């Protein structure tokens, strides 16, 4: 959080090649639009990036003050998937995100993906460094273990598993 008490969130989003099997992108638009456009509060400051074997930054942190606010970032989820994995560098790409303005400790990822990656314990010193809370959505069956270890080691949720 900030300073003074608002929620700093940065959604993580899996766009690659796996998310076309199925419905698991459909799903991750649905869980998408459903946090931007009614679950998170008014004045969260809130950042989008999307990852296949690298990171894109959809928003840099804004501010949840208006309904376009909302819309804006919900007219960034992934429309297609396809590439490589990489959920490390996706979290990597969102604590820059956060750090333009705010500490991450205390701050919050939602890491919407299917969890087929093998490399997650990469990033996990600086994901314990970083003081972020992983939320994970597991959108497949296939999610390596590391994915739910992400949200035990930082307080964070698990859903769809
Ligand atoms: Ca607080
Ligand atoms: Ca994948």
């Amino acid at each position: 959080e900030t300073g003074i008490g608002q929620r700093i969130v940065c959604l993580v989003l899996d766009k690659s090649g796996s998310m076309a099997t199925g419905n698991r992108l459909n799903r991750l638009n649905q869980a998408g639009q459903l946090f931007l456009l009614q679950t998170v509060e008014l004045g969260s400051w809130v950042g989008m990036v999307t990852f296949d074997s690298a990171a894109h930054v959809q928003s840099e942190l804004i501010q949840i003050n208006s309904g376009s606010d909302r819309d804006t970032l919900a007219k960034r989820l992934p429309a297609a998937a396809s590439g490589g994995t990489s959920i490390c560098s996706g979290l990597r790409s969102a604590f820059t995100v956060i750090r333009k303005k705010y500490p991450t400790d205390g701050s919050e990822i939602v890491l919407l993906t299917d969890g087929e990656d093998n490399t997650i314990s990469g990033c996990f010193n600086e994901v314990k460094q970083s003081g972020a809370i992983i939320h994970t959505v597991a959108l497949g069956p296939s999610a390596a273990q590391e994915l739910e270890e992400l949200s035990k080691m930082t307080g964070g949720l698990q859903t769809y598993a």
